[PDB]
């Protein structure tokens, strides 16, 4: 299986709405699709136990009918740091589960799109990070970045960390978190002189509800 | 002289209203002091050019009486990127000029405070960041993290590659942007576990006017 793992320049900032985008595109090129998140917080109470939005975004974008906690095995209600709901719950959030977790989809998939919590140094521990499991797994990474004031500094700052660790920064993604604003050909500029991987696409401002939207159009994926 | 360079985990997460405190410190402490923000987009038009209230505030929590330009040679009136605004105007940032205005400083002060502009890699010109400047200098560096949802992964991305740059990082301050929310006591735990380097202190939420408070009571000098 291809294998992808999605970051962001902060929370959010479109990390699903660019992961649905990005799922849209492989269907369209006719692979057999899933997305993951294996942590997810910020959850709501339902019949069937504690659901995640993003993680319900991903689940319907996949082109194979999958079963929730295939998609997302860690599931916390409240919208803070994994590592911190995880420790007053008593729930450990393990390697090896998130592991075999993605083993588990390649078994269906050809095309697994792996979705983080937050930005890139997320703690799932007081010893580990979501950082130290991209790196186990050698997973090549994505950085969506939300075009806003300070988003220079917070992508080169990715962009450097992830290369320093030895692994592959496959692309970068454009997220219009705002209306057009006057500096946003000048950003736009810098960013793709700055960061040191293809430009993926630019996903535009729109208002009502982006992860249902058909964005797959504005992804080239032959640059992956 | 003492001289410290001072960088935050974004732009707005208290970097002007944390110098102000190390300030009114150092100044209680019995140094000479001066603020420097070489650098500042963001500004006022009065009869006597254009004025900014970040570079405001370090001149008038300075202990010496100094004049604005000492203070802030650059000025520019919208609040962008430092190089798109340099650019249009035809007015270049010049590495001479800024390290000009550091030595002009230490002749009559013994403490210096540089503020930067945004965070860390806030471009200057298209092949020059501000930290390069800092790495020329060899600033030892104080990170300001504003206490908030994403701040941990910000903090260990600026404190990582300062330290893969051969800098010092000499400590951090925590800011309060927000009122008490309900995981105050385990971010700070978490960020005190991962920065290398000292927390210098906390300034707590202040709704009127935080520039102007005695904040120079929160932070402790000693660490420095
Ligand atoms: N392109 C967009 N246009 C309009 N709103 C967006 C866009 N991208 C993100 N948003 C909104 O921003 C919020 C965060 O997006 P999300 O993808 O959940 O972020 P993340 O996965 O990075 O935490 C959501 O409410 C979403 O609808
Ligand atoms: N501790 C605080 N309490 C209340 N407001 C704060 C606090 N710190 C910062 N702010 C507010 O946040 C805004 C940005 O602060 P500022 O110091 O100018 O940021 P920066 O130098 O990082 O760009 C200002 O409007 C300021 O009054
Ligand atoms: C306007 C802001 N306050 C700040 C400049 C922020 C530049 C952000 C660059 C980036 O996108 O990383 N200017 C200043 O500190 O004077
Ligand atoms: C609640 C947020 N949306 C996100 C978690 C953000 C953790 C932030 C950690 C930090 O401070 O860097 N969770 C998630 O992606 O499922
Ligand atoms: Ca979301
Ligand atoms: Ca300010």
């Amino acid at each position: 299986s291809k294998r992808y793992f999605v970051t962001g320049t902060d929370t959010e900032v479109g990390k699903t709405v660019a992961s649905c985008a990005l799922l849209q595109a492989a269907k369209a090129a006719g692979y057999r699709t899933a997305g993951y998140k294996p942590v997810a917080s910020g959850s709501e109470k339902t019949p069937e136990g504690l659901r995640n939005s993003d993680a319900l975004a991903l689940q319907r974008n996949s082109s194979l009918q999958l079963d929730y906690a295939t998609v997302n095995p860690y599931t916390f209600a409240e919208p803070t740091s994994p590592h911190i709901i995880s420790a007053q719950e008593g729930r450990p959030i393990e390697s090896l589960v998130m592991s075999a977790g993605l083993r588990a989809l390649e078994q269906q998939a050809d095309w697994v799109l792996v979705e983080g919590a937050g930005g890139w140094f997320t703690p799932l521990s007081d010893t580990f990070t979501f950082a130290d499991w991209v790196t186990q797994e050698q997973l090549p990474v994505i950085l969506v970045v939300g075009v806003k004031l300070g988003c220079i500094n917070h992508a080169m700052l990715t962009a450097q960390v992830i290369q320093h660790a030895g692994l592959t920064l496959a692309g970068w993604v454009a997220n219009d978190v705002t209306p057009p604003g006057k500096r946003h050909a000048e950003y736009m500029t810098t960013l793709t002189r700055m960061i040191p991987a293809p430009l993926l696409g630019e996903i535009p401002w729109l208002a009502e509800n982006p992860e249902n939207a058909a964005t797959g159009k504005y992804i080239n994926l032959a640059l992956l």
